[PDB]
């Protein structure tokens, strides 16, 4: 996933982690490249 701000809204680089918890996941991290790491 992206932890990219580019829809708009999520300009808190959290909702990296919130788009992982939205898919039953424990929650996500940023890479350095804007990438977003989900957890199992």
């Amino acid at each position: 996933a992206t932890c990219d701000l580019l829809s708009g809204t999520g300009v808190k680089h959290s909702a990296c982690a919130a788009h992982c918890l939205l898919r039953g996941n424990r929650g996500g991290y940023c890479n350095g490249r804007a990438i977003c790491v989900c957890r199992n």
